[PDB]
DNA sequence: CGAAAACGGCCACCA
DNA sequence: TGGCCGTTTTCG
């Protein structure tokens, strides 16, 4: 169970992600779904004991929001190597669906060198609307979704890594295939609000969290 | 009688499912369709004294929603060893129509060899909706789906078993097949209503039962 | 004959 | 309602 540093969330999922498996979380933006990416970038490198996987992360981007230096912060919050950190950190930028898909062709192969624990692919969903706009065009958006989704079952049950995709709610064929959906939404200031809206193990239950600049950690009113 | 594991919904049943023909459940998404194959998965291996079939379980899954930890705590709640319990289910995913339909072959066979009491098909209906997503290929999907319920009808004959097939609501040829149609609706938190739509032998009525980490168990307010 | 435009008709979404 | 395509006519 990799910790997600939050001790509230931690408690809601049991103590952090399953590895082997997808964990959605679908919310608004702004609702720190990044965020949540980058202190799990760092704290799956963390001990086993500590709550980490004891491996490197995986990010790939969609949107440009990818920082170092959160990462850095995460680092420095759990006393991690900052520049340890970034070195166990892959990181590349998809400029299109197929692109992002092709990704995990050198991912699969350079996963199988060195031990990974986190796969995130940050704003998993968007590609499929700014590449495939139209109407007629939806079933093939869905079917390339449909393939990149089951090429990350693959991946999670061949390395035993989490695999962790954001999507921004302004498909249903992801409800089977992720494991735990997690509903993110804002409380004011920079308190954000967790519920789980289906788990077959896991209550549905909410708990509250915020965004600090060290980390993604708990509320502390 | 296979035990639902629900005393409420056994008692709406009389006692439970009746092996050897088909029991459709028809309900809105997150109903607890799927809750119900994982614990039925692990209560049909249960002494006939305790409700079970003492028999193997099948899962068919399209939608990814298979647990084997749901699986092991049905188990633990019945006191059920979940690594055998594990070991008397046998799993496979279906990619398309034709794949869940080939894979009745495999399972015809291999139900010969060792004792089946319960065959689950999740999504059963899904599958024919994302393959076959024209109108002019209706027809082949009924027809696909007739010949996958004949062989349906055919193994429960051929071995006794119990046959769940899952239906999400957003056809009228399985109304003459199924045996008992079961109404699924959400009542909120994580408590479901269950209706009785047609039974020859069963009252329509209604039973209260929940959904719990242990089991699909009676709703206990 | 044919550019071009002006109409007409047809479709998409979901309401 | 917006867009696109078939057409029709109209003017050179």
């Amino acid at each position: 169970q990799i910790t997600t540093g939050s001790k509230e969330l931690d408690k809601l999922l049991q103590g952090g992600i399953e590895t082997g498996s997808i964990t959605e979380m679908f919310g608004e933006f702004r609702t720190g779904k990044t965020q949540i990416c980058h202190t799990l970038a760092v704290t799956c490198q963390l001990p086993i004991d500590r709550g980490g996987g004891e491996g490197k992360a995986m990010y790939i981007d969609t949107e440009g929001t990818f920082r170092p230096e959160r990462l850095l912060a995460v680092a420095e919050r759990y006393g991690l190597s900052g520049s340890d950190v970034l070195d166990n950190v892959a990181y590349a930028r998809a400029f299109n669906t197929d692109h992002q898909t092709q990704l995990l062709y050198q991912a699969s192969a350079m996963m199988v060198e060195s031990r990974y624990a986190l796969l995130i692919v940050d704003s998993a969903t968007a590609l499929y609307r700014t590449d495939y706009s139209g109407r007629g065009e939806l079933s093939a958006r869905q079917m390339h979704l449909a393939r990149f989704l089951r090429m990350l079952l693959r991946l999670a049950d061949e390395f035993g890594v989490a695999v962790v995709i954001t999507n921004q709610v302004v498909g249903n064929i992801i409800a089977h295939a992720s494991t735990t959906r997690l509903y993110l939404r804002k409380g004011r200031g920079e308190t954000r609000i967790c519920k789980i809206y289906d788990s077959p193990c896991l209550p549905e239950a909410e708990a509250m969290f915020a965004i600090n600049a060290d980390g993604v950690g708990d509320a502390k009113d």
